[PDB]
């Protein structure tokens, strides 16, 4: 099933299942065995339980999630550019990273890679 | 390697791609570095085919420009950008995202650039 158009549908369905604070939704499209890596440099976390902690523990705060150009998607994999905002004690922060799906056959997400740094991190005091 | 670092290897890159400085490009790269254009196609690897891969890619002027931040952390750096040409009249803009991982001595060790065919952008 995996095909450009559908990866690019499961990236779209990923930023709206942030957005709404849907774990099962954001799980769902990952594979049994895939990999979340985030930020990149950092281990790991490796099956569904673990993919679903790590989303669990990201959604505490209700966050604003928006792609912010084209998804690249291309042979098996994709990259988007997206911002992810959420408020804290009346402060606004806004993550701008890129992320990396690698897909599987049956269209899949088998592997999750996040990038960004402290200069993608735009907050005030 | 600072994300500055890898921010401003980001910069070169694209800076001698638009003064198509073939030698600021390889430069930048590892001894035995591998180049991925498209993600999903075979890479040319080694310094020689390096140089080959990027004199094609100087056969046409070169318009090209980072369109949102650099993301740089650990060794490596992603970025989102434009690269244009012109060819018998007619404007093709490609729009992908590109990834750099960097070794410890601060040269890339492997780039992979995904854009596939909705991210090229061409009129008649
Ligand atoms: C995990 C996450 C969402 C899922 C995704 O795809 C990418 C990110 C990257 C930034 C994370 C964010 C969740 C909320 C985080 C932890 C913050 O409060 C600061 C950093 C930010
Ligand atoms: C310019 C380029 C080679 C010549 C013909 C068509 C091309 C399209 C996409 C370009 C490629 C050169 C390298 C490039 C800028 C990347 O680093 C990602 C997109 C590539």
């Amino acid at each position: 099933m995996n095909t450009p158009e559908h990866m690019t549908a499961v990236v779209q369905r990923y930023v709206a299942a942030l957005n709404a604070g849907d774990l099962d939704g954001i799980v769902a499209l990952f594979a049994d065995d895939a990999t979340v890596e985030n930020p990149v440099g950092s281990e790991p976390r490796s099956g569904t339980a673990a993919i679903r902690e790590f989303y669990a523990n990201s959604l505490k705060l209700p966050l604003a999630v928006e792609l912010t150009q084209e998804v690249r998607a291309v042979a098996n994999e994709a990259a988007f550019a997206f911002t992810v905002s959420f408020e804290y004690q009346g402060r606004k922060t806004v993550v701008a990273p890129i992320n990396h799906f690698r897909f599987n056959g049956a269209g899949k997400v088998v592997s999750m890679r996040a990038l960004f740094g402290e200069k993608n991190i735009h907050a005030g005091a």
